[PDB]
């Protein structure tokens, strides 16, 4: 048994964010350590038993402006991109993100004759791209991509809805 407990559109982040670094930010690009800040993560998005197996899909739509150490940094405005995670609960589960196809995310688990329930968890790293002249960025709130349960072993999900979409919480970055 499977059932859609979530909701359907989660916003990235808290909404007016203020970020600050004084590391190093002289070969562009940088990438703020917010840690697991920006995200959301609902570990109750489908309930599920008897057997039930679920794995996790995920796919962001923002397009690829470039790569780093093989994950794919995605792009919002000239200056500004991001690193974005994706998978299971807890969020130290994220798993990379490189492209605009869906990847898994999350091998999944088969759960027994009981009542449990299957979650997701999104993270993003806030990267600077092209130079300024205000050392100051603003971020509007953007689409980002979605993450859909993934029945398989023989399960179904049939018409019960499997997919929830993301979106980013504007926010600014600083750096001084
Ligand atoms: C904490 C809880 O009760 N629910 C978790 C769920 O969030 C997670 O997606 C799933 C797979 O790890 O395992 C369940 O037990």
């Amino acid at each position: 048994v499977v059932s859609f407990i979530g909701s359907t559109e989660n916003d990235v982040g808290p909404s007016q964010g203020s970020y600050s670094s004084t590391h190093a930010m002289d070969n562009l690009p940088f990438v703020y350590n917010t840690g697991y800040n920006i995200g959301y993560q609902n570990a109750n998005v489908w309930r599920i038993g008897g057997g039930f197996c679920v794995g996790l899909d995920g796919k962001v739509d923002l397009p690829v402006v470039g790569s780093l150490d093989g994950q794919s940094i995605y792009g919002l405005t000239e200056e500004v991109g991001l690193l974005i995670w994706m998978g299971d609960t807890n969020y130290s589960r994220g798993t990379a993100m490189s492209g605009n196809s869906w990847e898994n995310v999350f091998s999944g688990w088969c759960v027994g004759n009981y009542l449990s329930t299957q979650g997701l968890s999104v993270h993003v790293r806030p990267v600077i791209l092209k130079r300024n002249s205000s050392a100051q960025y603003s971020v509007q709130k953007t689409s980002i991509g979605s993450i859909r349960m993934r029945p398989y072993n023989g399960s179904s999900a049939g018409s019960v809805q499997t997919t929830v979409n993301f979106s980013l919480n504007p926010f600014t970055l600083n750096d001084t």
